[PDB]
Formats: structure tokens, sequence, C-alpha cells
């Protein structure tokens, strides 16, 4: 419990919540183009949910189109069954290894509570992220006291806290404005 464990451990929860944060992002349909979509995508094979990364590949070759590539014939048809029963409305058709499926442009309605999500998510980050620095400021006061610390070594702490800080909100806000561009295309 020093300084620089104070810093690893700031950045260490910053970091944390600035993942919760890609995923809460990654779990939205953006333009849509994205593979990363159907990753998740746990399917039934042989009486067990595995994901479908592991069962078959999705590559988004132009940004209209996802196309499913599936080694096992059989785990493709389940696939399909799969790729929709959800909001994703998709619909894939059978050809070859994979299967093709077309992403339809989204409609302004589940357009609105895509960018709205971003954002109500992105902020949901930056308050996780200042409240960290909340915690971390905290604890600069007991230890800067424990340790008797000269002011300037203790305002320098705070600095390097801040810093830390401004870093994941930035980070933080580059990560929603990206998704929010990819909504909006």
């Amino acid at each position: 419990m020093t300084l620089k464990e104070l810093y690893a451990e700031t950045r260490s929860h910053m970091q944390k919540s600035l993942e919760v944060l890609e995923h809460n992002l990654a779990g939205l349909r953006t333009g849509r183009a994205n593979p990363a979509l159907l990753l998740h995508l746990k399917v039934e094979y042989y009486g067990a949910h595995v994901p479908l990364n592991q069962i078959a590949t999705v590559t988004a070759p132009d940004p209209r189109t996802l196309v499913v590539q599936s080694w096992d014939q059989n785990a493709l048809k389940a696939i399909e069954k799969a790729i929709r029963d959800s909001d994703l409305g998709l619909n894939p058709s059978n050809k070859g290894d994979a299967l093709y499926i077309n992403i339809p442009p989204l409609t302004e309605e589940r357009r609105k509570d895509l960018v709205r999500a971003v954002r109500q998510y992105a902020e949901e980050g930056r308050v996780a992220i200042r409240n960290i620095r909340r915690e971390a400021l905290d604890k600069l006061k007991k230890l800067a006291k424990e340790l008797h610390l000269s002011e300037d070594e203790t305002k320098r702490a705070e600095a390097e806290i801040q810093k830390i800080t401004d870093e994941f909100i930035a980070k933080a806000d580059q990560l929603a404005e990206k998704k929010e561009q990819e909504i909006l295309g």
C-alpha cells in the first residue's frame, strides 16, 4: 500500500471499467457490419451451448454483408436457428460452407435506442472512472497523513491520479464516440 501501488491499483480499476464499457458497447447492433455481433451467440450443439466462434467463423467482406463459415455442416444449420432468436432481425441464407447474412439499414427507431444506449453507457463509464479517482484520492489523503509526505510530494501524487483519470476519460470518450459513428452509419 504505497503511492506506487496506489497508482497501479487506480490504473487497474479504471482499466476494468473501460472493459465493462467496451463490453456494453460491443453488445450493440451498430451499422451491424460487425462480425463480433455473432460471436457471443450460444449455439445448441450436442446438447451443449457452445459459443459460435468455437464452432464457426464470421468475417465482414463488405460493410453490408456478414458471412458465417461452419466447419461442420450440421452446426451451420443450428447456427442459423440461433442467429435469429433475437432483436438482431437478420435473415441468413444457406449457401456452401457459410451462411450469407445481409445487414439491412437500421430503423430510426432502434437507431435512437442505439445512440442513446451508447451515450448512456459512456456516462456510466465516466461516473465509474471519476468514482475511482474519488476513492484513490481518499486513500491518498490517509496515506499522506500516515506517511507525513511533504506538500509537494502529496500534490504530486494528486497530479498523478488526476493524470490517470483523464487518460481513461479520454479513452472512454473515444470508444463511445466511435461506436456512435458506426451506429450513425
